């Protein structure tokens, strides 16, 4: 058996993430952005981190990799309405798609990967990295679906020897998080399951 926070961990990374590209900005106030995109739909998108301040004007064009915090609506001006947290990002893309380097242990052995993506943008917003890299791990390395697989971490190292890394027994820290990074400087990307 499982406690019930790693329930609604299970519940949130398991599910998927929504991905629009070339939306444009409709409105950009503190906390939150008010984007079209070219499907019709109108995402509101919320930004809780003082450090992670999209500055975004109305009519540029930018990139979601984001989740949905509840369901969309259909509204009284027919308005297809989408409710999202983070993941928005400039359009530039990247010469050729790369694969991101991602080392995974289980139980201190190694545990080779299934399906992880390659990604052809320039720059992922963190909490975009923090979702693929836990998708991978609850779909095909067994994260949160029993009690031995619970906890641990994941950890990016820049090429400057900065880091990043978050607890995977929390979820992830929405109000804290640190600009989107340029992929492309990634050294190494290590996961571990406890």
């Amino acid at each position: 058996s499982t406690n019930d926070n790693i329930k609604d961990l299970l519940d949130w990374y398991s599910s998927g993430s929504d991905t629009f590209t070339n939306s444009e900005v409709l409105d950009n106030s503190l906390g939150s952005m008010r984007i079209k995109n070219t499907d019709g739909s109108i995402s509101l998108i919320i930004f809780p981190s003082p450090y992670y301040s999209p500055a975004f004007t109305k009519g540029e064009k930018v990139d979601l990799n984001t989740k949905r915090t509840k369901k969309s609506q259909h509204t009284s001006e027919g308005t297809y309405i989408h409710f999202q947290i983070s993941g928005v990002t400039n359009t530039e893309k990247l010469p050729t798609p790369i694969e991101l380097p991602l080392k995974v242990k289980v139980h201190g052995k190694d545990s080779p990967l299934k399906y992880w993506p390659k990604f052809d943008k320039k720059q992922l917003a963190i909490s975009t990295l923090d979702f693929e890299i836990r998708h991978q791990l609850t779909q095909i390395h067994g994260l949160y679906r029993s009690s031995d697989k619970t906890g641990g971490y994941w950890k990016i190292t820049m090429n400057d020897g900065s880091t990043y890394q978050s607890d995977l027994s929390k979820k992830f820290e929405y109000n804290t998080e640190k600009p989107p990074i340029n992929i492309d400087e990634i050294k190494t990307i290590e996961a571990e399951i406890n």
